[PDB]
């Protein structure tokens, strides 16, 4: 039974459009989501479909790249750090759940090479 995916807007958070948080979606995401390697990254992670039964007993703050693109369309963030932490998220979810050196860890490190490289420099 996979968990309700993470929120994509919230009435109670207030909402803010910034040249960063526009970057990270017209440029980073959409350039991430066009990498070979990004396809299991860009939906939560179905553990029912992928069968593993043990993926939300393990990952208890899942993010995606779906639910992030979701987030900056809904302008749901309030600055660029926090769209980059749900980046990051992302990546050490990865990590945490799996093995150095499996290749769903060779994709996401392959994907946050590429992030930090993006997001290195940002517009003003
Ligand atoms: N061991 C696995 C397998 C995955 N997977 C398998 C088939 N499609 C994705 C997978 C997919 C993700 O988005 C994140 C993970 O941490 C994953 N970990």
């Amino acid at each position: 039974m996979n968990p309700p995916p993470p929120e994509t807007s919230n009435p109670n958070k207030p909402k803010r459009q910034t040249n960063q948080l526009q970057y990270l979606l017209r440029v980073v995401l959409k350039t991430l989501w066009k990498h070979q390697f990004a396809w299991p990254f860009q939906q939560p992670v179905d553990a029912v479909k992928l069968n593993l039964p043990d993926y939300y007993k393990i990952i208890k703050t899942p993010m995606d790249m779906g639910t992030i693109k979701k987030r900056l369309e809904n302008n749901y963030y309030w600055n660029a750090q926090e769209c980059i932490q749900d980046f990051n998220t992302m990546f050490t979810n990865c990590y945490i759940y799996n093995k150095p050196g499996d290749d769903i860890v060779l994709m996401a490190e392959a994907l946050e090479k590429l992030f930090l490289q993006k997001i290195n420099e940002l517009p003003t």
